């Protein structure tokens, strides 16, 4: 019912605008203030904010949220980082997207419940496609 | 049964693993020797090609395929020129990765036939997955 | 007669220089303020914009004129955006200056209406005239 | 009607494909032999040769011919030095190629017949077609 | 005393150089060959070996080492995973460096038991003897 | 006691943020002015400026400063240009650090008084840590 | 007795330092104003202009002037275009430096009577200082 | 007399030509080795190495050498390293090519013995030569 999407790149403003559709509660948050505007039109509650900063995190009740979607690519490091934070936070299940094998290796190893690689995903997904 | 890969980064050889794996034959093309050397390991045949180029092609006889996929990623140039060659070498299907909504339109008007947003499409698919 | 012309470099600023010499009035449009500039001192209008921006060329009501010249020379991907979108936009009539002839069948692909290959157009031209 | 063309680009392969369809006799000149092999199959004659070797273009007779067209673009300097050599081996009526406005400056002090700018001059053409369509 | 290093950089080297002038066991491990040359003459036993495969940790038997200092670097990624790999095999301590600040605070989070920073460390100690 | 810092990196930063917290004077100089305002909140003078311009140095007056440390780390030419011109400029003791073996004989031939290699040394001092 | 030099980089400002030791009349011309202002202590006049502008050469009567110096190096079309400008000017005697063999050669036909390759020049000089 | 001649640009390869034309046998080192095959023709020996590397050097045995000319022009750090490199080595005599003012000091400071700047000694010798003096 209630969801929480941080990162709101192409990947995650996709889920945010699936996830509201179907009807459920969002809280989009991302760094740059650019898309949290794009997304706050569909989500319920779009906040600007630094989820690689523990006290943020702490104020943003992430362990009500049933998930937390981390759905940032380009920097590694805050990826691995606020995943361990939401952890810490007490945070029942983490979904994190990996762009490459070893950020998977290092997020599988922390404890992400589920590790989405994009590009392999759809490789196999779409492969089943043409095959039928 | 038979499918052409172009392009073999983390989307091109997961369709190719999961093609090969279901029993069909996969020519793998790219224009690195190295992913060409990782896909010829399981792949039916893997040849290190450039596919904007109208005469190479033509040797790879793309048109017996029946369908071609092209997973050329980073390069935008490099995918709408290899849909453009395939397109008109007389390829039935073609089915393109394509990173943003730009490059999906101008492969729309191209001629490609299915447009693959790994992005976007696995948002989708992961908000599906957790909404139940 | 209203015309827009979008890239100002030889070919762009030749054109607006010709079509306000023979009495019309020339929209010239460029990222490049510098020149943007010696366009403003004999053109029309002379706006600093991006054309491969949707919003932006709604902003420029690119519709209204009779033909929208696009005269982006060495940044092809910004070419073919840009063709893109004024066919999007609503324009009637597309000249579109390509520097290859991939570029040339992709913007045939596009939607443009006429397509002109300086180097070889002026070839052509050179040969005719030393001929006669 | 016999011609000569220095520079087998796409400005340089334009000119030869033209003039030979009308039927006069055409030399396709070009450093590099992969261009030449281009116009070999659309020109009289396609010799590989340096155009900036004062010798060489002795040997190749260009005072013979009625135009050269000298198309070397991507080089300034290339296209300036074979003017010059041109104009030295008694050449009547030169053509030269300049990208640059800077270069057709120095084209035009140099001696050169007919200098073409193809955006400027594509430019003032397609504006012309853009007022009577 | 029985020692560790990974990682055969500068501060590596400079590490087992020490710790073998002071007398004592030290292995030397690095994926880069001609390093492992460089620090054979001084250290007890130099090996080539990855150290983000667990595996080969498990091979290196590194809990029987008292100390394990890991000096990767140039690549973040490879450091924390080293580093989680090494805890989980039984390192009892662990000393990573760290060149970043992000580095630290995820070295930090996953457990290693000394943090080394030498710029700031390098920094703070300069200034101290600047003072006196 | 007056200090000068020149270069505002993580070695820069942490010398002077030592050096002001025991009641020194320093003066921060550094060309990136981000670092100049990071550092002006506890520096006691930060100035902008270009200490590779020797005119530039003159008006800093270095010579008056007891001691000058320059901490330019990824710009060696900048290293030693500096270290020139503060030895030129009459400065009787320069502090400075070094990336590599061979720049610190570069500086020792210029006139560099204490030489610092942050990886080095401070792997030296980690290892002489482990030991006691 | 009356020289010209035009173009004030590091060869062209050492012969205009030169020249009036020897108690000579030098007029010094450079496009940048920085560059005028250095040799404005050095020379009996510095002036700030384009020499390749036709007319600017012609009020500057460069005709009166015994010798002319065109010292301009980065943009060799400059350095061609300066001198065949100064030859329709009445300059009796040019003197050209040229950095490159390809531009030595198109000055020669161009008509420069002295073309100087500092380079070239000094390497056979600095080899018979090393003989005797 | 034998002379080592390091990086063989414009002002290499004109110092090697001269120093060989003279009759003295001259050893020319550089990395690109297309300028190595260039000047391979006409000195006594022509070697492919980098010079900033203490024991490429010792190989050379530029100790030998009574005089070592380093003509890297582009690359200050390089030649600054090569100075520095072949007074270690134990050059007795080391000439260095300097393109400015403050890489002519750093190297005075390391310890090179001629240091020429091609630029501004040539202007030097241009006004003299116009002030026919
Ligand atoms: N510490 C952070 N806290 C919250 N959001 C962040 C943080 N760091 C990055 N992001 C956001 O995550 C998003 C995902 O980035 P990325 O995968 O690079 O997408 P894109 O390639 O479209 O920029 C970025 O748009 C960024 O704004
Ligand atoms: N012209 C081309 N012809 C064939 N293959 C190409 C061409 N251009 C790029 N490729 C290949 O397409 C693959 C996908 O590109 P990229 O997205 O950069 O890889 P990844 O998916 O690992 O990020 C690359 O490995 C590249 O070698
Ligand atoms: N997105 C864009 N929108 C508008 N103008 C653009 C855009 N991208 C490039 N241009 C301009 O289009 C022109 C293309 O000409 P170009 O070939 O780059 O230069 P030139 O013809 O002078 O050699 C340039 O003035 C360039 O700045
Ligand atoms: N010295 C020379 N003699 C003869 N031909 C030359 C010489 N230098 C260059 N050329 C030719 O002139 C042609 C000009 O091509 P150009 O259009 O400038 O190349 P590009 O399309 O890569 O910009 C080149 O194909 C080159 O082979
Ligand atoms: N997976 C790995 N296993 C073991 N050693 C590694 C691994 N990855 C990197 N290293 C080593 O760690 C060292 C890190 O040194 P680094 O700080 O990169 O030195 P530099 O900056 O001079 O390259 C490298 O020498 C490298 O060989
Ligand atoms: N010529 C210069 N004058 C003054 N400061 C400089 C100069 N060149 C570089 N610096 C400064 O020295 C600092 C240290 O450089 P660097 O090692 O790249 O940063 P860091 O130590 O953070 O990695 C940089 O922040 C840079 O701004
Ligand atoms: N058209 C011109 N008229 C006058 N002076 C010029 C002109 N073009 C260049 N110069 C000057 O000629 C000098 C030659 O400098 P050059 O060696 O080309 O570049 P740099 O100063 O980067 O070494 C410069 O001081 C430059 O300003
Ligand atoms: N580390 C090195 N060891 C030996 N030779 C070098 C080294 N670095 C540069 N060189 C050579 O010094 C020469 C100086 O060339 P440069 O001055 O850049 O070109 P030019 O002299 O044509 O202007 C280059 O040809 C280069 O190959
Ligand atoms: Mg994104
Ligand atoms: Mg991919
Ligand atoms: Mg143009
Ligand atoms: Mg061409
Ligand atoms: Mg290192
Ligand atoms: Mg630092
Ligand atoms: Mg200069
Ligand atoms: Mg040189």
């Amino acid at each position: 019912k209630q969801f929480a999407v941080i990162g709101l790149g192409r990947f995650g403003l996709a889920v945010c605008k699936e996830l509201q559709d179907s009807g459920s509660q969002v809280l989009a948050v991302d760094i740059n203030e650019d898309r949290v505007k794009e997304a706050a039109g569909f989500v319920s509650q779009a906040i600007v904010a630094n989820c690689t900063h523990e006290e943020t995190v702490a104020e943003l009740k992430l362990d009500d949220y049933d998930m937390v979607m981390i759905a940032i690519g380009a920097d590694v490091n805050a990826s691995i980082l606020a995943t361990l934070i939401a952890k810490e936070a007490g945070v029942k299940s983490v979904w994190v997207k990996a762009n490459d094998r070893f950020q998977a290796r290092v997020l599988q190893k922390i404890g992400a419940d589920h590790i989405i690689m994009p590009e392999r995903d759809m490789g196999i997904r779409v492969a089943r496609k043409m095959l039928d």
